Formats: C-alpha cells, structure tokens, sequence
C-alpha cells in the first residue's frame, strides 16, 4: 500500500539554472523552480500510484541503502505510445525511449520501434561511516522543456531533521534529448525479506546569492511574500571523424513530413563542403548562422531532420509561416538557429506508372507545437460525431503525397533536410 501525507517543502529544490560560474553576484533568474513553501506529498511503501507530470518534478528520498531503482515516463504506458525508462540497475544506470508494454509487477516485454537509449554513471551514492544512522538524502528534479530531458541531484546526510530545510543546491548529471510527450510518472521499488518526496515545479522568478566558490548559499523567492518582492527588486577539440552528413544527404528514403526523420549529429568535425556537393542547392535559406561562416563555429549538437514535400512547402518551411503542413506537420520554433537545404530530387521519387510512398497531415485537432511529431491515424471529427469509420464528415487525417516523374516544379518532388545548430555556452562536441 502507500500514504498520501502532506508536508511542507521550505527552502528546497532550487538547482544551478545554467553551467555559468559566478562568484560574489547576485544574479537573478527565471525558470521552473520549485516554490518555496509549496506543497511536496509525502509517500510510504509496504499499490505505486502513477503520479501526473507537469512543469517538471521534484523528487527527494530517505533510505537505508536501496529500495527505489527507477522512473517510468510517457502517456498511457502501453504498447501505443513511446515511453522513457530510468531504472538505476545494480552500478549504473538503463536510460532508454521505447514503447513499453506493460510489467505489471524484468520491467517490460517491449522490443519493437524502441532502441534510442542511453547508458551513463549511476546516479545512485550511497556511503556509511560504519553505521547506518548516516540516512543520506537524495534529491532530484527532472524537467522535460522541449524534450531535452534534463536531470539534476545532490546527495546530502546527516539527516536529523524530516526533510532538512536548510538551502541545498542541485547538480546536473545528464541532460539526454528524449523529445516525447510527457504527462505521466511512475516509480519502481526493490525487494526485501518514508520516502517518495514528490513536488512540482512552477515558472517562478528566483533571486539567487552565489559564493566566492560558485556554490549557491542563498535564494530567495519573487512571488512569495512582500518582502522577499522587494527583496528581489532591490536584488577546435581533438577530434578529426568527418560527420555523417553524408548518410543524412545520401539516404534513400527520407521520410514524410509527417513522420520527420530527425537525425542527431554528435562528436564529429563538419566540413559543410560535403553537405555542398552531394545537392545541387535551390534553397539554403540560414536563419540564425551565414553559410559562408559556418566552418570557424562550433555547435554543442546539430540536428538533420529530413523530410521529402513539395515545391510551394519548401517556401513554407521557416521560423514563422503558415499552411497545412507548417501547422500540422512540422513547425520549425520562431527562434530557429540553423540551415534549411531543399534540392530536387525527381529521380528517386518518381517512376513509370506512378508511385504514392509518401504521405502527409492535414487534419489534426491542433496545431504543432514546434519540433514535435504527431504520428497517428484517428479520423478527424466533424460536426459532433466522431467517426473513426471513414467518409463524408468521417475523414482519415492524411492523405498522398502522390509523386510522379511530371509534374510542375510547384509540384515536383523537393528533398528537404533542415539543419538545427546549436550556438550556446555548453561543452562543444561539432565544431
Ligand atoms: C571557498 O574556498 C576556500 C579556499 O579553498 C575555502 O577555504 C578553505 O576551507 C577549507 C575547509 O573548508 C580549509 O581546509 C582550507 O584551509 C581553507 O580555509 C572556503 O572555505 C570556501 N568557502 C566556502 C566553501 O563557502
Ligand atoms: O549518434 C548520435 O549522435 C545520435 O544518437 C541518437 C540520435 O537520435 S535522435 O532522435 O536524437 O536523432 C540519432 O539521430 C543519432
Ligand atoms: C497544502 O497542504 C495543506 C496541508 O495538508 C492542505 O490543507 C492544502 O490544501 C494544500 N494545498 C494544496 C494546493 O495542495
Ligand atoms: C545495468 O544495465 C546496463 C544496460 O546497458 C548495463 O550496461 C550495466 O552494466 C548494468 N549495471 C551494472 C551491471 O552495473
Ligand atoms: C512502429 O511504427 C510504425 C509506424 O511509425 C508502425 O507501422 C509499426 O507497427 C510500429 N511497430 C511497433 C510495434 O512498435
Ligand atoms: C502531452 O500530453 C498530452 C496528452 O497526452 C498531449 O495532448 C500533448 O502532446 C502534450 N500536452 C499538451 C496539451 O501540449
Ligand atoms: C587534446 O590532447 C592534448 C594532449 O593529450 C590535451 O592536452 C588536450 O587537453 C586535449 N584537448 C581536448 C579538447 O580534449
Ligand atoms: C550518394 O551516392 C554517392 C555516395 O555514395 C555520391 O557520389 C552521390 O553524390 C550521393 N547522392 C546524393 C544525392 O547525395
């Protein structure tokens, strides 16, 4: 069974927001942080209630050794929706994005369109001083802002105090793009023969006091009390592998817009020279870099979503637009940083007697928020019945992109790969 006690947070669960050293500064911040006071459920354990996730979580724990492994993450954790997987396993860790079957108790039986997983340290210490009084508290906070999975925790003892309220600051360890829906959270256990401190975090404006040594002593909150309102008002590496542009612009079956083929690029030297020579260019339309200085800077990580649409969609695609796949298929964000590279490509998409491989998304019940995937057949509703059978005022939600060796360049197969650099203080792994 379990206990759903309430207790209070204090001061607690506020984290280096950036990688930033600083020293005698009172620098003031805004993003999710857990509020101060704020409401923190406290569980026991003697079934695992699957709790919602918004905002991002905080969650702390007390314990002897071990009884909690890991996380579970997605929406409806079944055999329908990817789902993400953090089981601390013995000395070390099982991160990983798949569609999970189910356990209901080995934590899954799923081995379909998963893979996408990532092995790091566990992040699990535990240490005794010959005794077992030495209850060590670990505190973490997860948070999903555009995917991006980031993850920070501090192990702190000599726990004399219920969830010790004086200031304590959080490390990152990894920050893994999972770039999936997140709404629900489940916990695992252990076996055997008071912990399951959970909170929620809310976009607040935190005033933070930094020593010397860079280590958080103080903060205080911008929306709590007056006083603490006022308060706050008054406050190249060694690396030589060529990238695997080359695949990204040498593939063969560049997905649909619908379904669009993001492509990581990591640990690599790119020369975009290559990425000048397997494309005649009609479009290479950069937003936030110039081409031509695209060889003296270096990217923490480049993204090559893929995508084949047609010719008035490559005009479409940019930060700000609009149109039926601009709305329902790919959205690319308003502060875009990147390249995009469209080059015709009717010799691949087309032959004698047609052909109708590809596909794409006009009815969705919404727009597309930016840089997510919306892959599902459900018929789009019309009037108030809602059909799922097919028809008039019953109508699948994608439909062909039908390409054939003639056509007009307005309708002519366009191969489009967009490029997403990333230009922010953090370790530089393309350069
Ligand atoms: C910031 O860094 C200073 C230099 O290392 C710290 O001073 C030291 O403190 C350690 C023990 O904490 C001593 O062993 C050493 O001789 C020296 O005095 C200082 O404490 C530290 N300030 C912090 C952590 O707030
Ligand atoms: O090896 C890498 O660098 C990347 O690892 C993972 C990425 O998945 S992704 O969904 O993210 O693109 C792949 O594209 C590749
Ligand atoms: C906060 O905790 C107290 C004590 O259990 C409870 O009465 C109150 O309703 C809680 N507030 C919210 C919004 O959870
Ligand atoms: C936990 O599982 C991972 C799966 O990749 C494995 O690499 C790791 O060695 C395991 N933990 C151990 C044995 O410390
Ligand atoms: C993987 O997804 C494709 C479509 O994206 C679907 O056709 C296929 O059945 C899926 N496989 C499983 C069971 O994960
Ligand atoms: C994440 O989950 C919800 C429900 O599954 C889904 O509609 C959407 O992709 C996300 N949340 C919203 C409302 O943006
Ligand atoms: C490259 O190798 C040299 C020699 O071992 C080392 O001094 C340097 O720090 C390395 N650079 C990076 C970025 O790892
Ligand atoms: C792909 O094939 C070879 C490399 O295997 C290369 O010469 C050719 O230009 C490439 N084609 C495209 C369109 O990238």
């Amino acid at each position: 069974t379990t206990t759903q006690s309430y207790t209070n947070s204090f001061t607690r669960g506020v984290y280096y927001p950036d990688k930033v050293f600083r020293s005698s500064v009172l620098h003031l911040t805004q993003d999710l942080f857990l509020p101060f006071f704020s409401n923190v459920t406290w569980f026991h354990a003697i079934d695992n209630p699957v709790l919602p996730f918004n905002d991002g979580v905080y969650f702390a724990s007390t314990e002897k050794s071990n009884i909690i492994r890991g996380w579970i993450f997605g929406t409806t954790l079944d055999s329908k929706t990817q789902s993400l997987l953090i089981v601390n396993n013995a000395t070390n860790v099982f991160i990983k994005v798949c569609e999970f079957q189910f356990c209901n108790d080995g934590v899954y039986s799923s081995a379909n369109n998963c893979t996408f997983e990532y092995v790091s340290q566990p992040f699990l210490m535990d240490l005794e001083g010959k005794q077992g009084n030495f209850k060590n508290l670990r505190e973490f906070v997860f948070k999903n802002i555009d995917g991006y999975f980031k993850i920070y925790s501090k192990h702190t003892p000599i726990i004399g105090r219920d969830f010790p309220q004086g200031f304590s600051a959080l490390e990152p360890l990894v920050d893994l793009p999972i770039g999936i829906n997140i709404t629900r959270f489940q916990t695992l256990l252990a076996l055997n023969r008071a912990d399951y401190y959970v909170g929620y975090l809310q976009p607040r404006t935190f005033l933070l006091k930094y020593n010397e040594n860079g280590t958080i002593t103080d903060a205080v909150d911008c929306a709590l009390d007056p006083l603490s309102e006022t308060k706050c008002t008054l406050k190249f590496p060694n690396v030589t592998n060529l990238c695997p542009f080359h695949e990204v612009f040498n593939a063969t079956r560049f997905a649909s817009v619908y379904a669009w083929n993001r492509k990581r690029i990591s640990n690599c030297v790119a020369d975009y020279s290559v990425l000048y020579n397997f494309a005649p260019f009609f479009a290479f339309k950069c937003y936030g870099v110039s081409p031509t200085k695209l060889n003296d800077l270096c990217f923490t990580n480049v993204y090559a979503d893929s995508f084949v649409i047609k010719g008035n969609e490559v005009s479409q695609i940019a930060p700000g637009q609009t149109g039926n796949i601009a709305d329902y298929n790919y959205k690319l964000p308003d502060d875009f940083t990147g390249c995009v590279i469209a080059w015709n490509s009717n010799k691949l998409d087309s032959k004698h007697s047609g052909n109708y491989d590809y596909w794409y998304r006009l009815f969705r019940k919404s727009k597309l928020k930016p840089f997510e995937r919306d892959i599902s057949t459900e018929i789009y509703q019309a009037g108030n019945k809602p059909c799922k059978g097919k028809g008039p005022n019953c109508y699948f939600p994608l439909q062909s992109y039908g390409f054939r060796p003639t056509y007009g360049v307005g309708h002519q197969p366009y191969r489009v790969v967009v490029l997403s650099f990333e230009l922010l203080h953090a370790p530089a792994t393309v350069c």
